[PDB]
């Protein structure tokens, strides 16, 4: 079920990421002012879906739910043991723990992929 | 050693304010049912969130604000296609009804007449009708006018449109989820540890009332007392009962409804006459039950104020009828009942209570100026039975002295009637992209 | 050989028309402009200079102008919808002249009218006395009169609590679009501009409404700039943007009393009941020396297109009823129609004084040249004064003739579009088109 | 910054593709007023999706830089790499080959269909 | 050895209900032209399909319901800004117009006088006008009121607005397509093996009438008779024709129209007076043409009801004028013509038929009780010529197996007229995704 | 051919026209009138995205044709492969498997769910 893994550890939660993805659109697909409000709700849901998909594309992650990238992890963002992070901590806790650094990480992911694509075009 | 790894489909969320839509579970010409057209047929889902702790705050809950706004809209929209009564704002000639009137109703009904227009603009007819004194004011057999002729246009509500409350379920739009607090004794502001996710709320019946809360949910363990700031006076206290108090309301006479044409297809309904000796409207509560459910409130108030304090009840302070009395819609008519007999006792550590009531047809609804409505009279005898499931109380004075504290029934905003049901729900936005450290790297160069 | 390569995110664009949205600085609290333009602007202009980019601009074909003139005329109506209708006021009036302590100039301008108005209750009537300007009242045939619009339209009273005072308005592009700004110091409104930058919103432009003379706009950089779609075509107007501000001081000298009655439930009508002291005409003052220097600067710029061996003569307007024959403006809620002939009398051949312009005031206003609707401007109580900066003029030519070396210019004006062009001439809207194709040496590997 | 590369040469501008790609969609994220704004939002989305679909059709999905199997035709404007990439800007270039837009798009679509069929037949 | 393969862009579809948009080929005061503002392409670009069989059912076609609903909406929007004639529901004093009247029309016109409002609220004016008796009822020189005073406000239709039908086209939104049946004998309820796909329908004129359908398409090879349930007397029979019948309708009097302000910019138009002797309205149908046409219909009715079956035609059974007579509008005027002269025959095995017509000005429409429209009078003389391209018949009797059946004209529901031009079209949704077996696997 | 021009063609033959139909959903796209048209436009977008998401989840995001990791079941159909590709068209075929849609889709998601997991450990 949707968010069934919300209290699960980060590692365990990743076992079924798909349920959180299919329900971003299936829940959309399944008085004048009332009509306008409903259109705003539907349009916004689409716009948010697309934003996230574009970011993954820009960062070099396409149809995968999990992508490794080539940006090094900074100990200045977070410096903790991987065993705790993946086995004894949940994603809700984790998101709260590193919510400061999302803007910088995203910028770095974008730059790395941009350089990679140029290098690949030259190497062909 | 390790790099950034991106995960999509991460089961996390943040607080958010969005637009919710309503849904009915399926009578004809029911306003609520007509509007909340979306089926609630799919099984309600509920996913318990094991080991999830979340913070709820009913006083900053925007589900309440939306429900309030949606309700106002339904009333506006429903009264949009109904007969306007502008042509009735004329001088009335009125005398008192003195025939077979009990003392309690002396001076309450007036027999008025006026020269009204009809379909053909050049013609007029004399109309006789009965009005309650609360709807009529004196100008200088005396001359009177309808009470809203100086402030507001009046629209007659359509007799075929029913506003009877039905359960309504509020549902999240895609991208959002509703979290429910299941803790047994939650006071409205703080962490909740037994939580789950649902796609819609349970049904909430949009009952509109003042002072006493009718037909709501009951508490499961005990009477629960909630407020924004407990020791701060001039704040409403919402009391949720675990056992209800039955209240029986009635209008005992047989009213005869007549009608005339004002214009082309524009009908006006009014009380023509009254059959039988005249008696006042009233509501009954069992006396013993009322005393038992008051004692429970008193125990809980002492937990907050001290075991050695004295709790004194008193009636409302004064002001407009809407807040000084208990208002409700019974059988389609608007009642304003005197609760002075309910909040009279002092608590120190087959009988019933009859509350007299008044009926009013010109209603300035939702604490607004302008947009007045006229409630058509209902033919016959009115009777309804309802459950008191809670109270709106205020504490006042703020004195120390003897430590006796005084509580009074309060009026309150209409928002408080929904806050009392929506206290267990919160709306959050889902955010699928997460980032975390790990030892993998890509191998394409 | 070379191969086709596809790139996404290519920084190119094409001219486009799209709906813009209205934004404000989001700081009175009962102002139509502020109420409508609910979106706050970002305090950071976020301007990106486009180094080595040349772009052609055309102010006479600018869709931004057209939108500004569909927004103002839809905004004005939604603000008047929830207000008092004065159809109960369209009754026969019994009127005499106001002759007590009146200056010569006002002898026939103000009338004392009496009529039978409705009351809260439909069966009653009340006698009302009020004063009207003659421009609002016509004779029917102590004589009988009617309000001027009883034969064409309903009159809606503007709500006294709603201000229409212009505030700076920012027009902002929707996503996928960008606004290019022309920064060349002396751009004559058409053609290539080489100092170009990209912005998200325009600067704040105040939607000031006027006719022959512009008010409270921006100033020209360096010299006075004269812009016209076609100088040769005398059917077109010439927009002159002054490089310095010429100040005008306008007054409505009488101290009046505003009274009100109910027409019906919840509905109040406002009118002028009394005037205290001597009755005097409205006046606008402009410095005489400043005005003569201002025209001389305009004349030199006009000469660039006509010759320096000619005569430039100014003259007053003709035709156009009251609306294009006067300088119209709104100060304090009063609508002034000033006589500008005193400003355009000079012939140019190659403290101290003020030029005083008498003005008339009227309360029943037709606006945006519509004829099926009208507004009643409630009177404002007390003596009214305002000041303003001209920042530009609208001129037209009389026409040429056989063997004439004298160019004659008159003040005039067309629709409101001219006033909006004056501020929007430097902005252009384009659509961004990210897909590009080019040749290269990279072949897709298969 | 967005479009700061507009005056840069085609080659130099190739490294700012992520700025323009992000700007549209992150930029995306009274009855008549409400309708007009919804229409504007819907169009921004429709345009985004058409470009993405088209890249998918050509086999360029997920990439900002894509090499294809359509050769450059001598019919289309023919100029040296030394001027196309090193001297000209994208604004100039787009005008130079504006005619051939539909021709190129049709060729790209056909090449991708044949390649996908060939992979399935080989499997 | 086989695995499932996913394919996208697959040429398949499912039946669907969607909203079609209206488009029209490029005066400008016409309501249809104004509403269907979207231009059509000069080339419809129809694609034939080969080896495709589709099942059509016109009776459950939702293109018909949408067309009906959109028409109602357009009429209501068109009248939104027009004058509300509430000041006219006053007592009228009326006498009969007796001068210059033929026996026909002897009691049809009345000369009414009333006190109407003026620009100013303090004045009244006396107005004289001529009304048709169908719009005026006695109160009890007698006192009268307008027929709609006790049910609705009457809105005057704006004289500058034209309701003249212009062919319009219904077009599919993206994701949808319109399938067309090109079977020459198709009867509305079954498989059609000759089909094509279009995005827009042919232009259809939104002509509103009962009994005899005007200015529609003709059958190409033979008269086609269509019915949902042919043996059920509760259903209407829609008879198309393969040859049209020309009908000539006039209003012979030369009317002089006058107008008065009833308020601040609000004008009321009325009949003024009449030039020439008073004569009635009428329609001419050639008798020979009519009999040939009807004989063809009878032959085919026998194909459905038996070779020895006698087919008798008769007039309508009764009810409101709207449903008992041939209601139509031409020249902008509203006509109610008798069909008793067309259906008076029994079939066993230049002589025009003149149908008397009446004119009505206060029109209820679409059977909505609470609405009313006042059609302003038209100056001068009215003439129109139109094509009868089909009939709506309501057969009855035969309950005793008498071998004689009776066919009467009828049906006040406009939906049946819209059905007649949409029977060949169906709307489907395109479904591009699907899964099929193949000899391949996704290799890792 | 053109859009749906392959409607009666064999399944194999029609497989080369997939891009015509694939592109048309987007390339082809009174207060209440405006609202109804706006609703229609929003809905077309939602359907487009729904199908694209399913293809993404199943591991076929960039292709018109994908072999998968789910075996063909005898539950779905027992007809010859040659009758399916050479004799029938897509309309006729689709009618034979009308209620297997939900099971196949669930199986396809599961194959992706397992297939992508191994890569993170390998990297
Ligand atoms: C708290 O909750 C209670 C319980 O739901 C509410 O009480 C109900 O109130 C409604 C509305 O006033 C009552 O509904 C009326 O019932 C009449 C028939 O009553 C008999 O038949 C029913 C059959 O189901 C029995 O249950 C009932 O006991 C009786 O034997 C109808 O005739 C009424 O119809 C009216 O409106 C329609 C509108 O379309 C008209 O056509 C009709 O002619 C007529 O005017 C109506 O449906 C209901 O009976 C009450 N229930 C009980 C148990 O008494 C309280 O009102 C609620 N509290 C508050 C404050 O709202
Ligand atoms: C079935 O189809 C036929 C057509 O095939 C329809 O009949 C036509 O109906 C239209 C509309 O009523 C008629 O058009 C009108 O003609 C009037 C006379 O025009 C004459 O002069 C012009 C040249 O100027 C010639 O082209 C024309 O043939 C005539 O000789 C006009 O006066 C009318 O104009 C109206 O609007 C203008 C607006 O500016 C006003 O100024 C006018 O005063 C007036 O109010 C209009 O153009 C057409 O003539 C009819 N043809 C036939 C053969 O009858 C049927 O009505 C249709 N059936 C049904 C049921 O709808
Ligand atoms: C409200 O009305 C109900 C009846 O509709 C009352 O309940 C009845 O009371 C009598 C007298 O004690 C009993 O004989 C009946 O058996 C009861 N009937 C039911 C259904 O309970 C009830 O007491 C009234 N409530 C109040 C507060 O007056
Ligand atoms: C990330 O690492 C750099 C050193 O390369 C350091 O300067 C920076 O501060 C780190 N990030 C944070 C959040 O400090
Ligand atoms: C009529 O009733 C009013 C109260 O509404 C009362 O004050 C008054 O004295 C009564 N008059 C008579 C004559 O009964
Ligand atoms: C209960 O009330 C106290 C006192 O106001 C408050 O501190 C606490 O957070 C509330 N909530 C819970 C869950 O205890
Ligand atoms: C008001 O009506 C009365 C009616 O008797 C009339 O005499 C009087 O002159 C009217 N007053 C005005 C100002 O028109
Ligand atoms: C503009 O041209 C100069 C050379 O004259 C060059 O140095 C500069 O980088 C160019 N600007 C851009 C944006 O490429
Ligand atoms: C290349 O261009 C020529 C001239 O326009 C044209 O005839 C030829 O068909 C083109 N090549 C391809 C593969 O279409
Ligand atoms: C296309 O070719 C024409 C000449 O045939 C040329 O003028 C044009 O600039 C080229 N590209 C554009 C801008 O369409
Ligand atoms: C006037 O005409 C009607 C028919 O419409 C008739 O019933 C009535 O008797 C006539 N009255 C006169 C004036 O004879
Ligand atoms: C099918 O219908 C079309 C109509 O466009 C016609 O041209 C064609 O000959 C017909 N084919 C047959 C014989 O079914
Ligand atoms: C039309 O044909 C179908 C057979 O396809 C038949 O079932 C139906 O009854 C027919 N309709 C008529 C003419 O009654
Ligand atoms: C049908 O014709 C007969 C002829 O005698 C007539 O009496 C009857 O009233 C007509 N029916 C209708 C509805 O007009
Ligand atoms: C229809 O079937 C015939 C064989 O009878 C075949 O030749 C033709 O190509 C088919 N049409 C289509 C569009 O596949
Ligand atoms: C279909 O697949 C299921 C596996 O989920 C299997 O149990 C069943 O036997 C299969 N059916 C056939 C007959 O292929």
């Amino acid at each position: 079920g949707f968010l069934g893994a919300a209290g699960s550890t980060m590692g365990a939660a990743s076992m079924t990421l798909t349920v959180q993805a299919r329900n971003l659109l299936s829940g959309i697909v399944q008085d004048t002012h009332w009509g306008i409000k409903q259109l705003q709700a539907r349009v916004l849901a689409v716009e948010h879906y697309l934003r996230d998909q574009q970011l993954l594309g820009i960062w070099g992650c396409s149809g995968k739910l999990i992508c490794c990238t080539n940006v090094p992890w900074n100990s200045s963002w977070s410096n903790r043991n991987l065993s705790e992070i993946w086995d004894n901590m949940t994603w809700l806790q984790w998101d709260k723990e590193i919510s400061n650094y999302t803007q910088i990480i995203y910028g770095l992911l974008e730059e790395s992929q941009n350089q990679q694509e140029k290098n690949e075009q030259d190497l062909l």
